[PDB]
């Protein structure tokens, strides 16, 4: 199975700082993303 990556740049609908909005309310699967491996890279030791 493939994947479909060139929506990431559908982000470009948006502007600037009211960008901030959207990129906050959509970052939810980001934060997950970052976060889960933030968990591996367990930043400063424990």
């Amino acid at each position: 199975v493939h994947h479909q990556k060139l929506v990431f740049f559908a982000e470009d609908v948006g502007s600037n700082k009211g960008a901030i909005i959207g990129l906050m309310v959509g970052g939810v699967v980001i934060a997950t993303v970052i976060v889960i491996t933030l968990v591996m890279l367990k930043k400063k030791q424990y």
